[PDB]
C-alpha cells in the first residue's frame, strides 16, 4: 500500500491554461490526508518541471516534458508503487502508459473519457495533442514527432489491450480510426442500454479474460457529466452521473489489479461550489470546488474507499 | 435517404403561442446543415398556412388547418420520401399520422410523450384539442368535429398498432380511456424498472413481432425532462433524460423502417441557453438554446447520426 | 383504507431547528386533500406535544416526547388504520417501530436514507440522536437511555427484519456496526448496479421470503438527492432521484403489506420553490416548495397513486 504521487502540469497539449494547476490544487484540498485516511503511505515526487509531422503545436514543449515524465515515472513504478499520475491536459498519458507498459509487459489500460483522443496529425481538426495522445500510445502515428526522439524504440501499447470507455464526442475521421485499428471501446450509448457496471465487466473480460494482467486506469474527467465536473476544457453533453463514476472506480478497485493511473483535464480555474453538505466526509477541504473535490474522491476509490 | 420538411405552425391545439414559431427556429438553428452532413438529401415544402362537439378550443382554426396538412403531407408521402412534420403543437399529429395511415395500412406508430393525449371532448378538463389529438386519431372521439368532415371516411389508428412511450402525467379519466381501448403503453415507471432499451425492444416487439411494418414517430419533446427541455409548455417532472432520449431515437433509426415523424411542442420562447461546449459538433448554430438543439440532434439520430 | 395522522414535530435530535414545522407545513401544501382523492378516510391526531449513558445531546426532551409518541400511536395502530407518522427528526422513529412492532410482532423494516443512523453514544461523532435511532430502536445500546425507562421492557427490532436502503454516507464506526449486527443493506452502489426495482424485491425476499409479513417504512428524505429534495438537513452527494423514490415506494404500496410509516427530516425552511407545472397534478397548492411537495407525491404513492 505504497503510493508514488506524481505532478504532471503540462498545458501544452490544449490552447488552455488551467490544467497547469490542478496538480496542487488537489494537494490544497488534501490530497495527502485523503491517502493517509485511507491506510496509505505516500512518497509525494513534486511536480516535473518545464519525414517529420510538422503540424503539431506546441509539440516542443510536449516533447521534451514528456521524456522527463518518462524517466521519472519509470524510477517511481521499480519502486512497485502504485503510481498516481495527476495532469496536466491528457498529452501525459502518453509517457505514463509506455512508462507503465516497458515495466508491465501485459498492462491492460481502461481509458476514460468524453473523446477518443484517437486523432492522428493529419486527422486532427485542432492539432491539439491532447486530442491525439492515445493513437500516439497505440503507435497510429505514422511520420516521426519532433522532440519524441527518446520514445522511437519503446513498445507501444496495443488496440486489443485497451478498453474506452464513455465515449461520446468523436471527430468524423476518428470515427473511422477506431473502428480501423479494433480496439475495445463503449460509448455512452452502450452504457445507458447495460448500465456501468455490465459496461465495465465486459470490458474487463474482453482486455483480461484471466483476471491476471496488471491495470493502468487514464481518467479524463471530461467524462463525468458537467453537472459534477464542471472543473473542465472540453465539455460534451450526457455524461457519466456522479454515482456512475464512483462505482466505476470502485470496481476496477477491486480487481486489486491496478498499478497506475492518470488523472487528467481537471481545470481548477473552471470549478465551482455546491458547497459543503454533510457527506463530504474525506479530509476534503470544506467548500471545495466540485469538481476537485470529486478528483480527490475517485482517487479514494481507486484506493478502496468504500461506502461499508 | 431523401427528406421531405414540413412546417405545420399550429398553435391552436393549446392556450399558447410560442410553438408556432418553432419551425423557423429550427431551420434558423440549422436543420438544413444537420440534414446535409449527414448524406441526406432534402425538400423543404416551407410552412402549412393559415350530432357535433361544440366544446373543442379554437376547432375551425384546427379543422382547416389540419385540412391542408393532411392534402399537402400525402402528396410528400407519394413521393416515397422520409416525411419529417415539424409543429407545432401535438393536434399537427392527427392529419400527419392518418396521411401516413392511408399509404401505409400497416402503419405502426410510437407517441413518445410525458402526457396520453388521449382525452375525449366529453372527459378534457381544458378543451384543449392537443390532449385529445391521439384519441381522435385513434378513432375514438363520439360525435362529429367541427370542419373535420373531410376526415370521415379516413381509415384510422389502431389502439393495438400504437405504442405509448415516456408518459406520466395523466387525467384521472384518461385512465380509463388508456385501460379500455388496449392501447399499449410504457410509463415512465416502466422505463425505470427496465430500461429504455429494454422498453424499446418490448414495445417494438409487441406491435410489430414480426419486424415488418413501417413506423411513425410522434415525438413531443415535453417526454423529456425539463432539465434537458426547458422549452416546452407543458413540463411533467421525472422526464427522459438526455441520454435516454438520444438512445430511443437511434434504436428507431436502426430499424431502417421509420417512414414519417412529427416533431411537437417546441416552444422557442420558453427555451434557455447553456450554452455552447465543444461536443455540440453537429452544424448547429453556436450557443443555440438547449432544447432546439435538442431537437435537431434527435432529428439526426433518427436520421442515422452515430456516436461512432 | 383509513390513515391515522401523527404529527412528530420532534426536532431535538439534531442541531438544527426547521424539521418541526414540517408535519404543518405538508397540511398546509394539500395533506388531507391528497389523502381525500386517494379514496382514503383519515383522522388527523394533531400534534405530539412537548449505568446510563450522560453523552446523547437533548435526550431529556426526546425521551418524554418519545414517550407520548408512543402512547399516541400504539392507541391508533389498535384501531387497525394505516398510520402515517410525520416528523420531526428521524429520533421520531424509535417509538413509531416499537409501537407498531409490539402490535405486529412479524413486522419488517423498510429504512430508506443516505445514513445508517446505527452509530451508538460511545461511537457517535456529534451525539447527535438522530444518527442513532436505529441502533437504539435495534437494540444496540450497551447502556440505560436517560428518560427512556418507560421503553425499557418493550420487544426490539432485529437487524435481520430490516433493511437499509440507498445508504452513501456512513461513519467509520457505523461500518463495523453495520457489518456486525447482520442487518441487511442496499447501498446506493447496489442500487446502481442493479436498479431499485431488483434491489427493493431482492430486500423484501430477504426479509420476507414467504411475503407474508406486515411493513413499516421509515422513509428519511435525505435519501433523495438534494436536486429534488434539498429540503433536509443532512445532504449526501448522489442520492435517490425522483423517478427512483417514486417507484421506491410504489411498489411498496403494492406489497399491500405496509401498516405504519414515517416520514421525516423534511425541513421547509431549507427547502425551494420550482415552481409549478402542469404534472403537479395532484392537490397539492400551486408552486408549492418541492421537497413538501415531493414528501406529499410519496404518501400518495403508498396510498396507491399510479401513473394508470
Ligand atoms: C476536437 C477534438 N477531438 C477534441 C479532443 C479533446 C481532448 B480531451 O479528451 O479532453 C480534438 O482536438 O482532436
Ligand atoms: C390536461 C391535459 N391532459 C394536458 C395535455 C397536454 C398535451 B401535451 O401532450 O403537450 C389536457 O389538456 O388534456
Ligand atoms: C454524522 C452522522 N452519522 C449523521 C447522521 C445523520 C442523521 B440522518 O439520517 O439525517 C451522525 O450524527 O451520527
Ligand atoms: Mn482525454
Ligand atoms: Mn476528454
Ligand atoms: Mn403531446
Ligand atoms: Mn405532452
Ligand atoms: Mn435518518
Ligand atoms: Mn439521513
Amino acid at each position: 500500500k505504497n503510493v508514488s504521487i506524481i505532478g504532471s502540469p503540462l498545458a501544452a497539449g490544449q490552447p488552455l491554461g488551467g490544467v497547469q494547476l490542478a496538480c496542487d490544487d488537489l494537494r490544497k484540498l488534501g490530497l495527502h490526508n485523503v491517502i493517509d485516511v485511507l491506510g496509505w503511505k505516500y512518497e509525494d515526487i513534486g511536480n516535473i518541471d518545464n519525414c517529420y509531422y510538422d503540424n503539431i503545436r506546441n509539440i516542443k514543449e510536449i516533447g521534451i516534458f514528456s521524456k522527463n515524465l518518462f524517466d521519472t515515472m519509470s524510477n517511481e513504478l521499480r519502486k512497485k508503487n502504485f503510481v498516481l499520475n495527476i495532469g496536466g491536459d491528457h498529452g501525459v498519458a502518453f509517457s505514463s502508459i509506455l512508462s507503465s507498459l516497458q515495466m508491465y509487459q501485459n498492462l491492460r489500460v481502461i481509458w476514460i473519457d468524453a473523446h477518443g483522443d484517437i486523432n492522428i496529425p493529419e486527422t486532427s481538426p485542432s492539432g491539439n495533442y491532447h486530442g491525439m495522445t492515445l493513437a500516439h500510445t497505440l503507435g497510429l502515428f505514422k511520420k516521426k514527432v519532433p522532440y519524441f526522439e527518446w520514445s522511437e524504440n519503446l513498445t507501444y501499447l496495443k488496440p486489443e489491450n485497451t478498453a474506452i470507455i464513455g465515449i461520446r464526442d468523436i471527430d468524423a475521421y476518428e470515427k473511422i480510426i477506431l473502428k480501423k485499428c479494433n480496439i475495445n471501446y463503449y460509448t455512452i450509448f452502450d452504457i445507458e442500454k447495460n448500465g456501468i457496471y455490465n459496461t465495465i465487466c465486459t470490458a474487463l473480460e474482453k482486455i483480461d479474460p484471466n483476471s491476471n494482467c496488471p491495470i493502468h486506469i487514464s481518467l479524463d474527467i471530461d467524462s463525468v457529466d458537467n453537472v459534477f465536473a464542471p472543473g473542465t476544457g472540453t465539455v460534451a453533453k450526457g455524461g457519466l452521473n456522479y454515482r456512475e463514476i464512483n462505482l466505476l472506480m470502485k470496481i476496477l478497485a477491486e480487481t486489486k489489479r491496478v498499478v497506475s493511473m492518470d488523472l487528467v483535464e481537471y481545470n481548477p480555474s473552471l470549478d465551482e461550489v455546491d458547497k459543503k453538505v454533510h457527506g463530504d466526509s474525506l479530509p476534503i477541504l470544506d467548500n471545495a470546488t466540485k469538481t476537485g473535490k470529486l478528483c480527490l474522491e475517485l482517487i479514494a476509490r481507486v484506493l478502496g474507499y468504500d461506502i461499508v
